């Protein structure tokens, strides 16, 4: 192993939004890592340097500058959950000293910087999509398929009763997304949920949102507008690291990254990505300057059609992201 | 105190460039914060806790998402040096702790996001200036004083020998500010010194360099250009937290020592020395229980004098309409 590329989901967090018919703040504020997203992210940092730096030795022992590349999108969660791993990574006691001195920081931690852009002015990892043209791809590609329509006929008779309980407004199926997210945070953090909402409903929503969720990220078309960008770069950096500095870029990302890359891929999801989820790239020199790209989804290979399996040669790698663009 | 907003240099950091003719290793790569660096933003950190939060209580004891924003430059020194101090700010014992109560990281760290973005998407601090309109400001208001000409023609009969022995070519006193600054580097690390280079001239090539340094930023139509951006966003945080709308009480500046010195110049007070590492520019809103605000502005722990004001303290709106008058 050459050269690897981790993308990873942020760790547990408070709900994007509030149920505005419950009183309920949320101490950490809302759309925040929490504490034990924190430790999520570090266990995966620990992971991570037993892995890269102990057993296979890609990374040095201290951190080293010009060996790894970290980039997050621009929220705490992810900036958070990126410095939360590198502290994994390259944990105190591994920090830097003065010169004929002690430790530059307390308990020698090590500062990594963790680089980042605007969503407007991403050019890594996010990709802007005009709201005509996604919701073009949307009715082309995902809304008129008969299992959408059939499943928001099932329920839209109960959506006048849904907006009232939670008091968000669900005109449509992909409505209840927000919704179902919302309700499934509370749920695991075992938070007050609105009163008057029937317990099967609540199972209902949560169900029906990730369906949604998981069925719009699916068509390969949509993965192509939102992600050829970001593997168009993973492409790059794997391609550039087989050349005989760099070893190591950690993107810090969402549960959309992930399933629109697997997706892309043509391995899309049916079942949402939990926190601290990876999609891992790694490079490899099979001597006679022949290198292949394994890539793998929570420590499973990827079954990418393109390559036949989850192993693919690295120029057909980069032949196949530009053949989606 | 109502309000505040620092901008910050990084600390101690390697050459940008390095001098060709000296083989010395940078271990910590070009361009870096070091080990030193670290530490002294570290303890400008410590000192921000001990002010704002254990003595002004503006802050809370432990981070809170939405009570501050710290905004850094697309450069490793800068996102590190801004880390570092969030370390003295929030240091390690008041991180938070998971539900089943152990410290939720070593220690008890307290992770705090620095946002950032690259310099040509950078709403927030840096404005980007093409390489023909800097060259314009430069002719007009800099390179064409007696001053500079004078400088330059003093010290332009050394230039082929310091161009020889520092392996930088130098063609006029523009050029020995990129060498002067890395000399200084050096020089406060004792790292070696080119073969052959004089104490004297290094002196004078390291006191050019400042000097050149701080004409270029003296002019305040240069100032307007660069920092217009920067001042208006600095005023308009100011301006709303004076109006108690909001919980945010705090923004952080990770920057550069042009940023300094192009944002005092453009208050029409320029600096004559550069400014060290770990430098600050503080701006701190102040209510009088009459909806009157101030804004008072320092300087690495003195008051900026700003003509405009007549010291170092602004009306608020006074400030505003300074900033949208430049």
């Amino acid at each position: 192993m050459v050269f690897a590329v981790d993308i990873i989901r942020h760790g547990d967090r408070t709900p994007i939004v509030a149920l505005p018919t419950v009183n309920y703040q949320w101490q950490e504020g809302l759309g925040q890592l929490t504490a034990e997203g924190m430790q999520q992210e570090y266990k995966m940092g620990v992971a991570f340097r037993k892995k890269y730096i102990e057993e296979l030795h890609l990374l040095p022992e201290h951190y080293e500058y010009g060996t790894i590349y970290v980039r997050s999108t621009d929220y705490a969660r992810t900036l958070m959950s990126a410095q939360s791993l590198l502290m994994g990574l390259y944990p105190p006691g591994t920090g830097p000293s003065i010169p004929a001195g002690t430790s530059a920081l307390p308990h020698a931690f090590q500062p990594i910087p963790v680089f980042s852009a605007p969503s407007k002015y991403d050019e890594v990892i996010i990709q802007q999509v005009d709201r005509k043209e996604r919701k073009k791809l949307m009715e082309q590609y995902v809304f008129s398929t008969r299992e959408w329509q059939q499943k928001n006929n099932e329920l839209k008779d109960k959506y006048p009763l849904w907006s009232r309980l939670t008091g968000i407004n669900i005109d449509t199926l992909e409505d209840l997304e927000t919704v179902g997210h919302t309700l499934y945070v509370h749920q695991i953090h075992n938070a007050p949920m609105p009163e008057g909402l029937a317990s099967n409903d609540i199972e209902t929503i949560i169900n029906s949102a990730e369906w949604a969720f998981m069925a719009q990220e699916k068509p390969q078309q949509i993965a192509n507008v939102y992600s050829s960008k970001l593997m168009t770069n993973i492409a790059d950096y794997l391609n550039s690291g087989s050349m005989k500095k760099l070893k190591y870029v950690l993107l810090s990302a969402h549960d959309t990254t992930i399933a629109s890359v697997l997706s892309f891929l043509g391995a899309p999801l049916e079942k949402s990505p939990p926190y601290a989820s990876n999609v891992n790239f790694s490079l490899y020199d099979n001597g006679a300057n022949y290198y292949t790209v394994k890539i793998t989804y929570n420590g499973n290979p990827v079954l990418i059609p393109a390559c036949g399996g989850s192993v693919c040669e690295l120029q057909q790698l980069v032949n196949l992201v530009h053949d989606s663009k």
